[PDB]
């Protein structure tokens, strides 16, 4: 039948508190978070390419955004390392797009990262697969997502 | 002082209803979702890439979830176009590395996803910085983002 | 006699509001103004180039405010076009220049952009030559303009 | 958030009084205003260019008024010299264009240049970036610029 | 015995007041500081660049502070020359260090800046060696500069 | 409008205790300070190149002064390191200068080495940028800084 690929679940997002730390290029700037040691950095990178139109054609932007923060893991083992772990929200967006479209495939997208930890630790750390759920043909239809 | 990035929006999650249209590769699997027509397709595809241990370091898993769909361009008028907007989530996460920590960030990721459609024109299309808000000192300081 | 070249009119400057969008360069910077969309771009780009002395010559400072908005042209017509209208003050100082000097010629060249609809279109778009009015010798002797 | 780019002073600007000195050529003028000696010159200069219709292109009307004053500078100092200042306001306005919108421009234009001494001095003598203003909130929007 | 290499003075040192004037790059930012006329200029240059993790190697977070001012030297006299003086903090900080360790030593590098006028032409501007003090015995040991 | 740079802190330094240690050249003395353990090194090195007199040219004179100490960086802690931080003071004065300008620019210089541990870890050890802060137009002008 008809699959959920995520379930949507009732876990509202962390606002994002930080501030500017350098601006790397005219389209590149690069913001401190909390928790943003020397030792282990925490760092929000956005990239931000406008649409340059070439006759004919509209532009089209894309916007990159990364989060990447350096944990100290397995401290108190030795051999104790730094290492970084990065996620990414990529998004190219041609110019005659219509917002409500796409935000409403943003929307969509927002889901799989708001959720429990079970899910979250089997998807994205273990790497098993994906599991499908059978959408109750009693209950009814999840929003079409536009 | 310090500023709100992305402001939190009481928007949930849209849940992301699909089913299986072919597998790619042995990592590699595509979904179709609602209003997927042919001509005008609209999928999302997986790529989740287990750790490959080498000598002395430990693996990393890498996670990668595209949403594609090409949208007819200004159908009514002269040089209507089919052209394809994307939104993709891309996460590189070390074994070591707790799931705590990374679900923290994650649902700090999530955040600039769900805003309003006034943001989301200002970022996403038109390719404006962000939107910075001096977070209000009188009122409770934000949660820490782990 | 003298004549008016321009007279002046009870007509406040609007105030300027935007937001910064890109620096392309050290002296250059580039503000988005409201109604910026992406296919009728409208900004207000600021070149501020710094005096370099030369060996017997003091530096002069150049200055360049460039307000560029695209409209559509008759839109409901065929053949409607978008075409960028531009707006340029442009400013060179020495620097021995005084101050009181310099913002008696800036508030003479403020007195042409204050004018009613009639005059401004019959100068800036159809390309009259200045109205010139005899000054009442009845009448007091306007500012001298330092 | 929203910046003022330039605030709105209330300072009227100085009515533009001369006489006519000489017509270069057909559609450039050349106006003495007062203070114009042979030895420090004061020259408004207005040069007014016509539409010219292209085979499929609209024309576009060019206007340009400049102020130059030669200056002494370091009169009482040795080396003075008569150094030249100049202030330009340039506009290209296509045929398709709607007075309101175009005046729009200009009143926003003229925001810059009706300012006080001390930012004056910081932007068009010393050469330092622009002075933006976070707009409160609290108080009301201001006016949009059409 | 032990000697003072320099005896601290009860001289408070001038709050620094200024204006930034460009940002050269991203780790590079210039301050015009009071008195900075474009003949005889006078700024504050900062050039902090962040550590970069080496494989095995953490950061070191280098740190530079120049004040630069071009005096000019015997101006009644014959052969008047506008020649630079310059006044540099240079530090390099490694990641691992404590704040407390590092406030230290940059207390103990302030006291031979705050000294009197005989100490300082007699070290910095005629080149003659440092005058060392015998530390009285009988008096307390001075602070350990930990 | 006008921004503190660094603003004044009623923290006295630290008077420097040393005994002389090595004569590396004739311009070069290196001072061992307390704390100095062979394992640990803490030196101040001080070089002062006097200034050679070209025919038409009055000298320079050049001083720098380094204090250099190397942590043990996370001694606690497997992989503990011995690792190096370095203050130094670089001074280049022209013959000609006058003590008033230069001691009153070195007690500008002396400021942002007395702040407080905030903003000594913000900004020698973290990197982050300097945070101009706004001085009150209704409090008294700060001192000239000569």
């Amino acid at each position: 039948s008809i699959k959920y690929i995520f379930k949507k679940t009732d876990t509202l997002p962390r606002s994002v508190i930080g501030n500017v730390l350098r601006t790397t290029g005219p389209d590149t700037t690069v913001y401190s978070l909390p928790g943003h040691t020397p030792v282990n950095p925490f760092t929000l990178t956005a990239v931000s390419r406008l649409p340059v139109p070439r006759k004919g054609n509209a532009g089209t932007t894309k916007t990159t955004l990364s989060l990447r923060r350096e944990v100290t893991i397995n401290k108190g083992t030795d051999q104790e390392k730094i290492v970084p772990m990065i996620a990414r929200i990529e998004t190219s967006v041609p110019v005659g797009v219509s917002q409500d479209d796409f935000k409403a495939m943003i929307e969509g997208l927002a889901c799989p990262l708001l959720l429990d930890e079970i899910h979250v630790n089997d998807l994205f750390l273990s790497g098993l697969p994906i599991a499908t759920t059978d959408v109750p043909d009693n209950e009814p239809l999840p929003p079409a997502l536009l």
